[PDB]
């Protein structure tokens, strides 16, 4: 069974987009409570985002994503990526850059562990940084300069709080919360909420590692796939 393959934080307060294969939902979420609700019922990506129809991002779907600023996000499908405006509340979504390869979008990533795919990503509170995860490795990109910030290390070199959890070996999906500096990390059937600390190993777990459907019961009729 499969769960969440990608996520990103909307410009709209307390909205999140979740991608599952070739489909997605938009959820109005509630930190610390099982009061999340669906705003967009399970829909093909190609329907929600006609700009993506006929691309890898629609079929087989989006396998990594992150929000940047405004109503912009990067989306990924295998080695391909695109910069989009997801234009909430309208039909004005559009591709701003690409589709192209990861290495062409972000030349600093050419020849790195990220060039053939990214597993997960989320927006940092530090500047324009975005966390990138691939296997048990992670780095940070500043989206606006496209600079790799530092080096690509083990997840637990940045996030020792995740030692002894399955997240130490990789993350399937993630997004930054509207409640800063929290983030949600997903791995198969499970998730955890963290408070992250850029440049420090002061990150905390907010609660326990638990099944997604326990914390997000509004998803129980659509997951797993």
């Amino acid at each position: 069974a499969s769960y969440i393959n990608a996520a990103f934080r909307s410009s709209r307060a307390y909205e999140v987009y979740f991608f599952e294969c070739n489909k997605y939902v938009r959820v109005y979420y509630t930190p610390g409570k099982t009061d999340d609700k669906i705003l967009t019922n399970l829909r093909l990506i190609s329907s929600g985002f006609p700009s993506l129809a006929g691309t890898a991002f629609a079929e087989p779907g989006i396998d990594c994503s992150f929000d940047t600023e405004a109503s912009e996000a990067y989306v990924f499908s295998g080695s391909q990526c695109a910069y989009i405006d997801y234009a909430p509340g309208t039909t004005n979504d559009k591709i701003l850059s690409g589709p192209t390869t990861i290495a062409e979008m972000f030349p600093v990533l050419k020849n790195t562990v990220f060039e053939d795919g990214i597993d997960s990503a989320f927006r940092s509170t530090k500047g324009k940084e975005v966390y990138l995860f691939k296997g048990n490795k992670y780095g940070r990109i500043a989206y606006d300069s496209k600079q790799l910030v530092g080096t690509i290390r083990n997840i637990t070199d940045g996030f020792p709080v995740l030692k002894g959890t399955i997240f130490e070996s990789g993350i399937d999906a993630s997004f930054a919360s509207h409640k800063e500096p929290e983030a949600y990390l997903f791995k198969g059937a499970q998730y955890v909420r963290i408070k992250f600390t850029p440049g420090a190993t002061n990150n905390t777990l907010t609660g326990k590692v638990r099944p997604i459907l326990d914390g997000w019961p509004c998803l129980r009729d659509i997951l797993p796939t």
